[PDB]
């Protein structure tokens, strides 16, 4: 819903804590607040939600910034929750003053039960020059400022559990703020400052998961106390995927103990990750339109992803061809002379947009030790690209067979790749097969880890791969799909492979 929204005159607002890396679950957010500002040629702003200060290892806004131009994202403004706590402040004094607020220094098991069971707790009724005081407290960090919080004074018998008086403040004093250190002693909830900070920032349409909870009622609440201009808020469904780890501290057992080497391995539900997968950002987004709502708590398979990212990448990507390096056998074409022989091929040979490539051929070939091993004497199977030939003789070691090149391609079944016996031009490639990291789809918990998640395999390529710059994309011959994501000295080519839903 972009309810009421005006052309021209949509805000919305992409809100990530600035405590992280921007991961799979931020996707949907990240682009519904684009498509819908986009959609009525509006504004999207970046706000980091830094409202509590958390312990951080690194200042992650430069990562989350990059990661979003990364998925084509551009926002207005870059702003942070942490730039409004004097205001927020000041309002929070003001609920007070209308008696709208109160300090409350009950204790946290005692709040959670009166909540549960509805009972108004004995400082309800504080005067306001009480409850100012107790605030000035916990503005101060004091002891007594610190047995204390703020509270909404709505209604305890309320059939949402969520307006039965919501802790508006709380006194933190211990932990440093990663932005304004020890400077702020009080700090503003989530449910208190998302609605107002959407508020004065201009936030028209504020997107948020469900989070099974009416917060829709108190945010609403909270505006209209305190007399803000409105803003509406409408809940989408979380995007979660089976088999993905997305808790920081089993992420970060993963990193340190050396599963994985960085935060941007592609088996991490980070945006850097998967990217480096393979994946599209069309295709990601085309799979968050294409999805619809989700019962809250189900999670999603990969499956269908990876087959839109397939259909996607397809029709323009280029097709080379490699053999396994150390298990690939020699095919001799006995007639034939070892002149090599350079003919153009297409790159794609349903998309000619994508341009040529130089083809090698000669009298000696390498092919896979599975083909091989299919073969038999006097068998007329199909070196695509190329031409059909008649094998003679198995020697596996070796293969003998004679050209025939200008036959015909149907009357034959079996169509196997190769590649030019040329060392000395033959790409030496690595090729990693990735798998996820947990044998479960949710929760002793590392007795589910898959250890052996990263398997590697030597192959040989073309020559022409040699084109392909960092990043690409492409598509080896009864092989799969691939994106070159290193280069290493003597141009050996670190390639990974990208899921195809299958
Ligand atoms: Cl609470
Ligand atoms: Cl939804
Ligand atoms: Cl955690
Ligand atoms: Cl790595
Ligand atoms: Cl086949
Ligand atoms: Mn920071
Ligand atoms: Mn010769
Ligand atoms: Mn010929
Ligand atoms: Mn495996």
């Amino acid at each position: 819903a972009m309810a009421n929204a005006v052309i021209g005159n949509v805000v919305t607002r992409f809100p990530p804590e600035p405590s992280g890396y921007l991961h799979v679950g931020h996707a949907k957010a990240a682009f519904l607040n684009n498509y819908y500002a986009q959609m009525y040629e509006g504004k999207m702003l970046l706000r980091f939600d830094d409202t509590n200060p958390v312990l951080e290892d690194i200042k992650y806004e430069k990562s989350i910034i990059e990661d979003l131009e990364n998925l084509g994202l551009k926002y207005e403004k870059i702003s942070y929750s942490s730039d409004h706590f004097d205001l927020l402040e000041k309002y929070c004094i003001d609920m007070i003053k209308m008696n709208k607020a109160y300090a409350d220094d009950t204790g946290v098991e005692d709040m959670r039960n009166q909540r549960g069971e509805g009972i108004e707790s004995i400082n309800r009724n504080n005067s306001i020059e009480k409850n100012l005081e107790l605030f000035n407290e916990m503005r101060k960090g004091t002891e007594i400022g610190q047995k204390n919080c703020i509270r909404a004074k709505i209604n305890m018998q309320s059939k949402n559990k969520c307006m039965r008086d919501p802790v508006m403040y709380r006194c933190i004093v211990d932990v440093p703020h990663h932005k304004h250190q020890f400077k702020y002693k009080c700090y503003p909830t989530y449910d208190f400052a998302c609605p107002i900070i959407d508020s004065i920032e201009g936030v028209t349409h504020a997107l948020r998961t469900n989070e099974y909870s009416d917060r829709i009622e108190q945010y609403n609440w909270f505006i209209s106390t305190l007399n803000l201009r409105k803003v509406y808020i409408y809940e989408f469904s979380r995007l979660a995927f089976v088999k993905t780890v997305m808790s920081k501290r089993k992420l970060k057992w993963f990193v340190e103990n050396n599963v994985v080497d960085s935060w941007v391995d592609p088996r991490f539900p980070t945006i850097k990750g998967i990217l480096r997968r393979g994946l599209t950002k069309e295709a990601l987004f085309q799979f968050i339109l294409e999805q619809g709502p989700s019962k809250a708590g189900n999670l999603m398979q990969w499956d269908k992803l990876w087959s839109i990212n397939k259909q996607i990448i397809d029709p323009i990507i280029p097709r080379y061809a490699a053999v396994d390096k150390n298990s690939s056998i020699l095919l001799i074409l006995t007639d034939l002379t070892d002149q090599v022989i350079q003919k153009e091929r297409d790159l794609h040979m349903k998309n000619k947009s994508l341009g040529t490539c130089n083809m090698y051929y000669n009298n000696k070939y390498l092919i896979e030790l599975e083909d091989a091993q299919t073969l038999l004497e006097n068998e007329e199977i199909t070196l695509i690209k190329l031409g059909n030939i008649i094998i003679k003789n198995i020697e596996i070691k070796q293969i003998n067979a004679l050209s025939n090149f200008h036959g015909d391609f149907k009357t034959t079944k079996k169509k196997i790749h190769w590649l030019p016996y040329l060392p000395q031009q033959l790409i030496t490639c690595t090729l990693y097969e990735y798998d996820h990291l947990i044998t479960v789809d949710k929760f002793d918990w590392t007795n589910f880890i898959n250890f052996n998640s990263k398997h590697e395999t030597l192959v040989y390529a073309e020559p022409s791969i040699s084109s392909l710059k960092v990043s690409d994309k492409f598509q080896f011959e009864r092989r799969g799909y691939f994106i070159l994501d290193k280069i290493d000295p003597h141009h050996h080519l670190h390639l990974i492979k990208i899921p195809d839903g299958k």
